[PDB]
This record gives C-alpha cells, structure tokens and sequence, in this order.
C-alpha cells in the first residue's frame, strides 16, 4: 500500500544540518524493511535518540546502525542478534541506496549503510533495498566529513528519530 519512511536530523558542531527521507520497499523486502524502520521507532524500546553514525568513509558509504554502543557494536534487531535476507532482488543500483551491512551470510543484526556511489562489488552478497527520496545533498555532506579511518572531523548526531508515514 505505502512505503514507510523515516529519517535522520543530522547536526555538525552541536548545530543543526538538514534531514534526509528514505524510501523502504515493505512489498519487496517485508522483512528488512519492517526492521530497519522499526529500529527508529523503537518500537521494541531502542529509542535511539542522538545516535551518531557509527562509521562514516568517504567516496564509498556511511555506515551506521549502532546505538547501544556507537561502536560499531552492540547493535540489535528487534527479532533478535541477526536475521535473514528476504531476497537481493533490489541491488546497488546507484548512489543512495541504503543496504544492510553485515559481518558475514545470515547475520545482519542491527546495522545499515546510505551508499554514495555504486558498489557492484558489494551486490550479490549484502542484501539491500532502499534509496533517498530527498536529502541526498545532507547524505553527502556528511560523507564529507567521514575519513579513511571512519572517524568522523565533525559531530554527527540525530537531534530526532521517528517514523516518517
């Protein structure tokens, strides 16, 4: 019927950027994408408020999903530590994709990326299924800040997190 949306308010240096909507195929992926919504909100009481993104690397992707720790771990689904991948009948397409990262086959947890170019090398493995319906120019902005390391120059951070139709 409807593809939910939710999205981030990113703020650099303690002071407010943009936000960024996203377009979730519930119909193609049920499974991820009732998950990946249902983390922001928090339904099961993750409640992340303020998160910053976990890991950020430029000309490649951001990659959050992090709360309980912002350390690239403790993150958790609501069915539990990992779940399966509906199907990869969505692939990296193009930029602003966000896909579902993961340690391995079968354990994506809680974790996701906003892609800011084309990862062919990353399709066929990552299950992913999203795109930015706007607030793309923010996605990049904070690319911009990311580094190699995946540190970030600037304080990324999430003044709200809610349920966007």
């Amino acid at each position: 019927m409807q593809n939910p949306t939710v999205f981030f308010d990113i703020a650099v240096d303690g002071e407010p950027l943009g936000r960024v909507s996203f377009e979730l195929f519930a119909d193609k992926v049920p499974k991820t994408a009732e998950n990946f919504r249902a983390l922001s909100t928090g339904e099961k009481g993750f409640g992340y408020k303020g998160s910053c993104f976990h890991r950020i690397i430029p000309g490649f992707m951001c990659q959050g999903g992090d709360f309980t720790r912002h350390n690239g771990t403790g993150g958790k689904s609501i069915y539990g530590e990992k779940f399966e991948d509906e199907n990869f009948i969505l692939k990296h397409t193009g930029p602003g994709i966000l896909s579902m990262a993961n340690a391995g086959p079968n354990t994506n947890g809680s974790q996701f990326f906003i892609c800011t170019a084309k990862t062919e090398w990353l399709d066929g493995k990552h299950v992913v299924f999203g795109k930015v319906k706007e607030g793309m120019n923010i996605v990049e902005a904070m690319e911009r800040f990311g580094s190699r390391n995946g540190k970030t120059s600037k304080k990324i951070t999430i003044a709200d997190c809610g349920q966007l139709e």
